[PDB]
């Protein structure tokens, strides 16, 4: 009994750690993540959002699964509503009556995209900052004193900006303030797309910098890829996006035959509907013969690359599964009339 | 009646006696306006805590200060604690900053600012209580210049572009610019080597369509006493030390320029007496009483004084100022105390 519950306890870590990585494109020291996993509390990890405009399915659904994932493994989450990082990126013009109107947009798609939100929390970066602005701002500040200019000047991917462009201070203090969040928010594990690893690369040199020896696990998810060969408006499905946008959207996506890479379609497959699954029926045509069910995902690179997948039956798989997954956000945004003209009013505004 | 003509009489008074602070005021038509709006001017200048302080944030301020408060301005003192902290003085140590700061209020309440017209701020501790103002200012001003623009402000921390540049050098006059904002400051009265962030605070009014726009009202630089603790005089220094570090001291005959002897009479000395009397014996000139600071010149220049006079009365002229300020940290024990911990610092 007393070696037995050891092993056991090895072996629940183990399978905890395996399928955390799962969604995981890149993890920065795997090592450190089971370390972590062996604290006898919960590990918090979070996410940030720019307030600018319609939600990326990214945002939403993929998401919502990676979310479910780490709470049913001891994580709790927040979603971390970057309104003031917004504005300093020039969104919406700026405008933080509008910011604040998306950020509420945002909480409502969530708030009905499948998650649990028992171990989940929906934080704005505006009202925690000035809960503690001595803490907070501190942070920035000494963050700034420990990088130069130019090693801050490579984490202008995290938002969307380059060096091509004119750098404007807000780059600088940009990344200053996203790097102070992930200590402020006692982050374990940042869980963020791999466009952000260079600001989450720069907390854990300040940790060694200053010799914090709890440093911040970084789990970046894929980038899904625009629907377009080699990835505007007809880029990506959205959130708000209807059953006959979907269609249309996927229906002209690259979807080469017999090839799985750089292939938007299959992504969506792997990334969004078979996790939300745990499986993938084929449906096919009325007779040809179809209906097939797979199972893991293994299987389904084989067959692709066998031929047995045509493209129009992959597409209409997918886009009919990205329709049945979106129903309960559009079901939400037709009866809750309250949140029905919330989306009505934030669709009038002009993106930046 | 003739009531009116004594009204500009009022108003041209107060504008000569502020415009003579600067050699540059920034736009004297709008000091004009200015008072004509309001008597009350709010003016401000601000101090990193990183040590033992320099003369001029203490004799000569005080000359600026009373000069401006005496015509109805109220001037703050910022003690830019965070700013020493950022900048890396005191090892960063904010506990030793906060320590400095409350040294330099002893220091300025017993060298003529103990006023009602004075006040003292400490940056922490006002930002701390309207922090989204000031930081949702310090934010857009970093929206509105790029990286190359506000490098140029580099002078206001005492740094240079070849050296490491970290992004503390980036914040930091960004940070300076919102307190012009933030403490609606009408006139700022900083030296001239924090004026480029001055300039920025106007160039910010101009872009945000902001129409009341700050004065820039910068004193000259006093020269340094060389060609480290020896290169100025500070305000703690006893008798012995003034005397060695003017005899050591950079004077160069006929020469005023960059002459930091000459600076200390004509910028600390002859405004604090209206006068400036040289003593020398006989066969050296004699005695000689100055009245003005152009005949004080032309003796200079010309060779009727002599540098060994020069800092002789000068070292003596200084040492007569810093005496309310000595008795005040030999007297009073409290103060005593503090100067004694702030001594055993280590600068950095
Ligand atoms: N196609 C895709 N596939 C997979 N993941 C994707 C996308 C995608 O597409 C996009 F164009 F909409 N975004 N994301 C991911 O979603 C999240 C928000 O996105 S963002 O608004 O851009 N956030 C920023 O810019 C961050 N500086 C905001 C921020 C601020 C302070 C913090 O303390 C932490 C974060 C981030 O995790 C992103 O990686
Ligand atoms: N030799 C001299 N002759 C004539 N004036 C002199 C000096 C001298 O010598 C020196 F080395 F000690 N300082 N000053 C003047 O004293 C004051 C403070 O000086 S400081 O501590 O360096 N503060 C800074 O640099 C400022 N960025 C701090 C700051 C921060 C936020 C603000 O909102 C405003 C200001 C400023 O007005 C300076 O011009
Ligand atoms: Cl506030
Ligand atoms: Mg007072
Ligand atoms: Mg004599």
């Amino acid at each position: 009994e007393k070696k037995a519950q050891e092993e056991s306890k090895i072996e629940d870590v183990d399978k905890i750690l395996n399928d955390i990585l799962s969604i995981s494109s890149e993890c920065i020291q795997p090592d450190e993540l089971r370390v972590k996993l062996l604290l006898k509390r919960k590990l918090i990890c979070y996410d940030g959002f720019e307030p600018s405009g319609r939600m990326h399915i990214a945002q939403g659904l993929l998401k919502s699964i990676i979310v479910n994932k780490l709470t049913s493994n001891g994580c709790t989450f927040i979603f971390w509503i970057a309104d003031w990082f917004a504005h300093l990126n020039n969104k919406m013009s700026g405008d933080l009556k509008k910011i604040k109107k998306v950020g509420s947009y945002f909480i409502e798609v969530w708030k009905s995209c499948g998650m649990n939100m028992e171990n989940v929390q929906f934080l704005w970066a505006s009202e925690e900052i000035n809960k503690k602005p001595n803490e907070y701002w501190s942070l920035v500040l000494d963050i700034s004193r420990s990088f130069n200019i130019n090693r801050m000047k490579r984490c202008l991917k995290i938002m969307g900006r380059s060096e091509g462009e004119e750098n404007y201070c807000s780059q600088i203090l940009y990344p200053c303030m996203q790097c102070a969040d992930i200590f402020f928010l006692n982050v374990d594990i940042c869980q963020l797309g791999i466009d952000q690893r260079k600001v989450n690369m720069l907390a854990r040199e300040y940790c060694d910098i200053k010799k914090i020896k709890k440093k911040p696990v970084i789990l970046c998810h894929g980038m899904l890829p625009g629907l377009l060969e080699g990835q505007d408006e007809n880029s990506a499905i959205f959130m708000d996006d209807s059953e006959s946008d979907v269609n249309r959207k996927i229906k002209k996506a690259y979807c080469p035959p017999n090839v799985i890479e750089n292939n938007p379609i299959y992504a969506y497959a792997k990334s969004i509907i078979f996790p939300s699954y745990n499986e993938f029926n084929l449906v096919r045509k009325e007779k040809n013969g179809g209906d097939k069910t797979y199972y893991t995902l293994q299987e389904l690179e084989h067959d692709y690359v066998n031929g047995f997948i045509h493209p129009l039956d992959l597409k209409d798989n997918v886009a009919m599964y990205i329709n049945k997954l979106l129903q309960p956000v559009r079901d939400h945004f037709q009866n809750n009339i309250e949140a029905k003209n919330l989306l009505n009013e934030i669709k009038k505004y002009k993106v930046t």
